[PDB]
C-alpha cells in the first residue's frame, strides 16, 4: 500500500507539511522512550492533577502511559515530544504536587525509595522538552467548557509551565481544568461576553442577579488577565477532499488514512477512508493526533489503509 | 446472512434468550415513537437532571433523543421501553424541576407554549412504561464511582422512581450521579468497607482523620439505608464463546454480530466478529445494549454482520 499511488488514484492531494504546526508534523528526533521507564504526567481527564506514570508501549514516535496502581482502562497515548509529561523530581523542582501510585499517601511516597521498590529507571531527563506573554497564575478571564462549548464562564489561570497555562472555572469540578496557550480561540479577556451580547455562566453559590467582574476582582483580590495578552489563532489553510494521517480517536493505537471532510475556522472534520461518514468527526487543526501524509512510515508507526 | 447458518459454521451456541433480564429480549410490543414528539428524559451524562427531549430518529424498537436547543453531538439511542423517559407533565406531576431548552429560562418555558412555539406534539403518555423495598430519598450508603471503580465513597439517594433510585455522593459534582436499583452491585450498606478492610471516601471538605458514620448521620439527620434492602444480584449465566446482538458503544446507531470473550460477576467482554480483539470492551450483562440472537430481526432494526 502506497500514498503516492493513493492520491494518483483517488486524484486528490495530501494536506501540505508545511500548513502542519511543528508538535504535528515530522520529528527531528528517534523516540528514546522504553517499555518500564517512570516518568511524571498530567492526567487527561483530571489535568491539574500530576500523576506518577510507567511507559506500558512504544510504537514509533509515540508512547503509551500508564497510571501506576490504577487500571489499564486509563491507559493513554501520546506523542514522544509532549508538553504535559515530564521526569522524575519535576513537580519537586517546580513546586508542583505529585499525587502518588494508587495505594500510596503522599508520606509514604518518594522517587527513590519507589524506584528501588519498583527496580525500574526513570526516563532520563534528556528525553523531555519560551515566547513571552502577559498571563499570570491567578488571573481571571472568560473561557469556553469545552465540554458543554455553549457556555462561556468565569475562570481563573491555576497553573502555567512555559507557554502552557491551566483554566479552572471557578467553583467548579476540577475535572472541567483543561490546558491551553494565549492564542486559544476558547479563551477571551474578561467583558467580552458584554462586548458579545453573550451570558456570561457566574460561578456556583454566587450576586448573580447583577454579576460585576470589578466588584469580584476585588473581592477576590485577583488581576483580569490583560486584553493585550490574548492573541490571535491565524486560521489553518487545511481543504476539503485534502488527506492526511490521523489518530482513531475510538481506538488510539491505530492511525489511519484519513480525509478532510469539512472544516471551520479552527477545526476540521476528519473522515476515515473507507469507513461510514457516520464515524466522522471534529477535532482541532492544531491536535498534535493529525499527521502530514508519510508521518507514519517515517516515524516507524503502522498504517492502517482504508477498510 | 443468516445467523443459523453463521452459528453451524462457527460451531458455536446463542446465548439463551432466557438468561436475558425482559428488558434485553425481545419486545411485546412494536415501537410507537414517531420522529418530532417531545417527551421529558434523564440526562445521561448528569442524571438527576430531567431535560426536555426530542424523538429525531427512530429504527427498530429504538430511539434517538435530542436535547431541544444543544447541539446534536449530544444525541443518544435508548430503547423504546427506557426506563428514564417519561411523558410531557411527567416533572410537574412527580414534583420533579424540568431542565429547559438551551436558551430558556425556567419562567419562560412550559409545555403548552412551548409545544404552540414548536408547532408539536408530545408523545403519547400509551407509549411509556412495583417491587417494593426499603429505600428511601435521603439515606445514606457507600457507593462504587462508577467512572473510578476502586474508590468507594459516602453517597445519598437522592431520587427514586419506582424501582429505582439516583445516587450522588456527598459534596461531589452531580455529573458523577447514577441511576440504579436495589441489586446493584455498586452499593454497600454503610459501614460494609468496615468489615471487609477497604479505604471509604469521605466527603470533600469535611473530620477525616477518624471519620465515623454515627456522628456524621446525625449531623446530616439522616437515616442508613438497611441492610436488609440491599439485595444480591444472581450472577448471569453467560459464556465465553456463546454469540449475541450487542450496540457498538462506540458508534450506538449498529448493532453488530457479537461473540462473548470474557466473562466475571456481573459482567461479560463483549467482541465484535471480525474485529481486531482490541476493540473488545467490558459491559454489565444486565446493560439493556446487549441483546439475544435474532433481536434485531424481530424489532426491525439492521444487524451488522462480521466485518
Ligand atoms: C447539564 C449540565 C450543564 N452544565 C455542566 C457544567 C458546565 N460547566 C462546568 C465548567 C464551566 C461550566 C455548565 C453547564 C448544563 C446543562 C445540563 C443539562 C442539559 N444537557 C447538557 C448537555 C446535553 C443537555
Ligand atoms: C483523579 C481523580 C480522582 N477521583 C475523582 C473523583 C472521584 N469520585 C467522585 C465521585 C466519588 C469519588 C474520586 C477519585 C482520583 C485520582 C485522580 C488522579 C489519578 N487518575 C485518575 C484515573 C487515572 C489516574
Amino acid at each position: 500500500w502506497c500514498w503516492a499511488s493513493y492520491l494518483e488514484e483517488e486524484k486528490a492531494v495530501a494536506v501540505p507539511a508545511k500548513l502542519f504546526k511543528e508538535h504535528q508534523s515530522f520529528p527531528y528526533n528517534k523516540n528514546g522512550f522504553k517499555v518500564g521507564m517512570k516518568l511524571e504526567g498530567v492526567d487527561p481527564e483530571h489535568q491539574s492533577v500530576y500523576c506518577v506514570l510507567t511507559v506500558a508501549e512504544v510504537c514509533g514516535y509515540r508512547i503509551k502511559l500508564h497510571f501506576d496502581g490504577y487500571s489499564d482502562c486509563y491507559d493513554f497515548w501520546v506523542n514522544a515530544d509532549a508538553l504535559d509529561i515530564h521526569p522524575v523530581g519535576w513537580c519537586e523542582k517546580t513546586g508542583h504536587k505529585l499525587h502518588p501510585p494508587k495505594g500510596y499517601k503522599e508520606e509514604e511516597f518518594n522517587w527513590q525509595t519507589y524506584l528501588k521498590t519498583c527496580k525500574a529507571q526513570a526516563a532520563p531527563k534528556s528525553l523531555f522538552e519560551v515566547i513571552p506573554s502577559g498571563f499570570r497564575v491567578g488571573m481571571k478571564l472568560e473561557a469556553v467548557d469545552k465540554k458543554n462549548p455553549s457556555f462561556i464562564c468565569v475562570a481563573t489561570v491555576t497553573d502555567m509551565v512555559d507557554n502552557r497555562f491551566l483554566v479552572h472555572f471557578d467553583n467548579w469540578d476540577e475535572s472541567y481544568d483543561y490546558w491551553c496557550e494565549a492564542s486559544s480561540p476558547h479563551i477571551h479577556p474578561v467583558g467580552w461576553c458584554k462586548e458579545h451580547r453573550r451570558t456570561l455562566i457566574t460561578p456556583p453559590g454566587y450576586n448573580v442577579k447583577h454579576f460585576s467582574w470589578d466588584k469580584y476582582l476585588e473581592e477576590t483580590n485577583s488581576l483580569p488577565a490583560p486584553a493585550r495578552a490574548f492573541k490571535v489563532k491565524p486560521p489553518h489553510g487545511f481543504q476539503k477532499k485534502m488527506k492526511l494521517e490521523v489518530v482513531d480517536k475510538r481506538n488510539p493505537m491505530f492511525i489511519r488514512v484519513a480525509t478532510v471532510a469539512d472544516t471551520d475556522d479552527h477545526r476540521v472534520k476528519v473522515h476515515f477512508d473507507g469507513w461510514n461518514n457516520c464515524y466522522d468527526y471534529w477535532i482541532d487543526a492544531d491536535s498534535p493526533d493529525i499527521h502530514p501524509v508519510g508521518w507514519c512510515s517515517k516515524t516507524g508507526h503502522p498504517l492502517q489503509p482504508p477498510l
